[PDB]
């Protein structure tokens, strides 16, 4: 309980903070995908629930709006893949690092 | 109050089948993936402390687990990746029936 956070504190202070940096960096990308897809589900039942009132064109609006939803949380993600790949050669930078020494 | 909650539940009972069950899978995925992030972590961090202490062989199998970490993370995202794809699939589809 607290004491499994003390340790859990503990471990990431002893992690340089090139790699803790980046983490959070993709925690918030990964909390900004789950935002888009969220919104994107609301913008999705609004389709089908509205859908034949308001006209038919409101599918434009609507469907233009969904596709940007999409594509936002599409790039997001991306994002923490590129991010992940950074880690990946930081990790492998300490580690040469060290091992040299 | 949680007129959030009931307004998000008429929200959800507006979107067929398939649409439904693909967003609650994605939530689990995401789930995973905060998982997986946090284990990589740890490995990673446990690695670096006792990095110099231990023996080559300790530093090489720390690393092999720390890279089956990042690789199942990577897998997961791929994962969530699909399933929003498949949403978006099924949501055009149920456009081009009207």
């Amino acid at each position: 309980a607290m004491l499994y956070l003390e340790d859990y504190l503990e471990m990431i202070e002893q992690l340089p903070m090139d790699l803790r940096d980046r983490f959070t960096e993709m925690r918030e990308m990964d909390l900004q995908v789950q935002n888009a897809m969220d919104q994107l589900e609301q913008r999705v039942s609004e389709f089908f629930m509205n859908a034949k009132k308001n006209k038919p064109e409101w599918r434009e609006e609507q469907m233009a709006s969904i596709k940007k939803d999409y594509y936002k949380a599409l790039e997001d993600a991306d994002e923490k893949v590129q991010l992940a790949n950074q880690i990946y050669d930081l990790v492998d930078r300490h580690l040469r690092k060290l091992d040299q020494e």
